């Protein structure tokens, strides 16, 4: 007899689950994440704010790093997300049990959140992990001050609906830093052309391209940080070989003209 | 390096996932699910009624066989449910996107079910699924009629907080039989004694073999068939070794006093 | 001593209130709602549609015009949606307990009707009504298909963030009646410029005028009939003076125009 | 003509919202609500907690109390609830989104304050309020430590399905002090016998009053102080007429023998 296939788990490279301490990005921003998943921690004289978590199994290795930056639970204030996929909203669920932490997010990131990926546009189930409520719904434009570090909102809808870029400027050297960290703007296996669940996807890719490129962007960081060129395994040269926004949104707009081509002959 | 682990996929013995064909087990009311899960759909002059789904991957089959019953989509009303873990809630989500059923649970399995069996009292999130929304909330005793089936809610706290017993008289021969789909009554790897997340464990154990003895009983289920000594496999005698509800409360009583007494000793 | 203000009801014109009997619009379309709120019926063969159901109170006025109709609970399978203010999807909560239907919406809408419309943007907690869940998100340009009546989703942001036309092809004397519901396009209050809560606001709006304005609409409606010039107690007459779709874009518009200028000067 | 009603609110007692200032109970315990409804405020080294919150409109009335204590929203940790009625859960949406606060109630309270008191038991939407989520579920018996002042659950089922009584131990002149918060066993109006939507009412109304005569009780608050006989507005006498936790239970219970008594005879 044949009987129903089991399970099957959201596996990733190990380079993703790789645990690495603190990368400092700015005078009050670093990366705590692993080798491959970024998790951005902006530390204010008033409480600390997380932007993305990476993969579920991460929480704890995320609250050995906020202490050693001397962010206890208590402190944690506010979660913000790229976008509510497994690999980067994963262990939000569990952090905000352990720690002070709400969250903030679009309305689109807080419905997929709160079905823990579930029904995904492009992934069906093979994607859910545990759900999370919003604790505030953000519009686009709209800014969350935490401690004077002011946080701006860009919807760049495509990778999925809620799909946002968070801004805010930093210091280093007494100098101001305009840090802009991008959500993805891959389409992996992703049916484009006439997707009955999507039907206005590529007109939202594209204005999402010039988002992008538009982004007060002295230093761009993105979730996975391959895509912007960054090597968080390298250290003082981690961040040399980063693409403006500017060249980050080009190249994201070349490989989905590529795609868009390949899936016209498919 | 060592990379934090992979995310496991929750995974069952193959006898749970095995398709059976419908099995009649009154004049209304038919086991639909796979050999080891029970997943009753109980057919109606005005809609179905579905008791469990099992795993999440059974949908698809579970539709299979409600239209080999003449059960369309459209005509699946109501979802009960024994309780709301991944093995018998699991394609719950999914059900109701593909289908006019709403749900009907007690507040302890609404909760768990919206947040998909993460943070589970005992399993942690090993065995999350897709979450989904209760449409109902009943209370104890509370009633649900359709199509003059009279499904009665019994809670038997235990095996998790909203384990519910529910019973109804079907028909066979001219005569009444009162079904009793009892709940488990299992605490597999549980901390039974001075548990912080369930102080009174014990307590609704020992209240919920009371009422399970008491149900109204002729023919008792259960979401593990092999607890109540069903064999869906067997045919004409899948039924024939059955429990009475008396004796399976009895045997999970019995077996929870040996499980206190190794934890006492553990 | 002075206490705290009671809390106030949401209070309305009487003609809002006003039950009156159904109103054919096209052979499978009918308003159900009162004289001055839009609650259209769309019958099926396959069961009926419901757009907006207008305020909380007028749940069983509704129920009674579908029986009218022909249409039983059961019969009802689906709630869409202009926008969730309470004196439009007032009664969404309590249709869901009494009858067979889901409700389908985009993700703005989802988030405001489940928190009952509270922390409205614009209108605080003072339109506060039952909250409902939804059981299916739409996107902009998707489309559900209801025995044959093919219902396109167009977001309008503005009025609220989830403001939304939706457009179905109906028919009279064996010709095709392209029906366009489109939502609300007034700003009543608002602060449009700069506006912490809804930084795009304007730009909104203005595309929202542009969508309205192209929409396929050989019969415009909306949620409040005046603002199309419908007048539903007018008999064979309640139609004869309705905009178009570009009338009414161009109207609210050109009001919208004004309301800004008004801003700026106060 | 006749349209239907106008939506009423839900007014209440002037004294329900007659604002006063912070009141102490023991060292950290502080009443800060008005003068008819409860709302405790018990400070720790930790941050603090607050025991309900009295009607919606008094969460600015709160916060100022809060200040005036020391407390800013950010220091906010904790908030729990007797029972999520709008008179005491009211405030709950508002307080969570302007300070730090989390909320933890057990299932039912939970599911009731989802649904902002709408579908209520006994009266239906009369009662609404803005809808809150919590964040953490509690078990009967369950504690919650904050800064060391240890919460402990006591469920006491009748007035509402999640009524609960919480107890801690403060201190006055180096002497604990065993504060018992016991919720509301009142049954305004309800329906006790064969109730369909609480089938055993009864039952868990004498359960109730069994379980309020044995909490650790040097000091019983309630709800509405006038049920244990403080009295707010008098200064250093404010709590000298106070009722035992025995008191209040046979106070209770003799009252509501005599409700059953008369709903008999009715
Ligand atoms: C470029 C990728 C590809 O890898 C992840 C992604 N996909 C996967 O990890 C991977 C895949 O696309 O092959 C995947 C594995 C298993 C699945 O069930 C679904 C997706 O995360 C869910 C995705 O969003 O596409 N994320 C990105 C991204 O840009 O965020
Ligand atoms: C007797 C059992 C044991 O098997 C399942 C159960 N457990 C498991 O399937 C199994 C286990 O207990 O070993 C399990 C596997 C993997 C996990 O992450 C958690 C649990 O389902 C979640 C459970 O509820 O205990 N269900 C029952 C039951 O009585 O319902
Ligand atoms: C043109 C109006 C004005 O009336 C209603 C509205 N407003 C009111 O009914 C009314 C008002 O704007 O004066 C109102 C009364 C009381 C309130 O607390 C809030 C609003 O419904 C909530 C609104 O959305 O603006 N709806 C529309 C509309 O275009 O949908
Ligand atoms: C003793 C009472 C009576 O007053 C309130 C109550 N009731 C009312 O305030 C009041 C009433 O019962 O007459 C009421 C007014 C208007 C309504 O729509 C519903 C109830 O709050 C909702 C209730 O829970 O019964 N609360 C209690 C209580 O014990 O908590
Ligand atoms: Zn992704
Ligand atoms: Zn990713
Ligand atoms: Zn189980
Ligand atoms: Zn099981
Ligand atoms: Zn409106
Ligand atoms: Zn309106
Ligand atoms: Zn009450
Ligand atoms: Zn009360």
């Amino acid at each position: 007899e044949v009987p129903l296939p089991q399970l099957r788990a959201y596996t990733v490279d190990a380079s993703w689950l790789q645990p690495m301490a603190p990368l400092q990005i700015a005078d009050h921003t670093w990366q705590i994440g692993t080798e491959d998943l970024t998790a951005l921690l902006v530390q204010t004289p008033d409480g600390a704010v997380l932007l993305d978590g990476g993969m579920p199994q991460m929480a704890s290795h995320l609250l050995d790093n906020m202490k050693a930056r001397g962010v206890t639970p208590r402190d944690l204030r506010l979660i913000l997300l790229s976008h509510a996929h497994a690999d980067h909203a994963g262990p939000v669920a569990e952090l905000k049990r352990r720690t002070g932490a709400k969250v903030a997010a679009n309305a689109e990131s807080a419905v997929l959140l709160a079905r823990g990926g579930s029904d995904d546009l492009h992934f069906g189930d093979g994607i859910t992990y545990p759900p999370a409520n919003a604790d505030r719904i953000v519009m686009d434009g709209e800014v969350i001050t935490v401690g004077g570090i002011v946080f701006t909102a860009h919807f760049m809808a495509g990778h999925t609906p809620g799909s946002t870029a968070w801004t805010w400027t930093d210091t280093r050297n007494g100098k101001p830093v305009r840090i802009a960290y991008a959500d993805s703007l891959s389409a992996p296996g992703y049916q484009l052309q006439g997707n009955p669940r999507y039907p206005h996807l590529i007109e939202d890719y594209r204005r999402s391209f010039a988002t992008v490129r538009a982004l007060p962007c002295d230093v761009l960081l993105t979730p996975h940080p391959g895509a912007s060129n960054w090597d968080y395994a390298a250290g003082a040269r981690a961040g040399a070989k980063a693409l403006t926004c500017k060249a980050y949104a080009d190249a994201a707009e070349q490989k989905f003209d590529g795609q868009l081509a390949k899936e016209t002959a498919g």
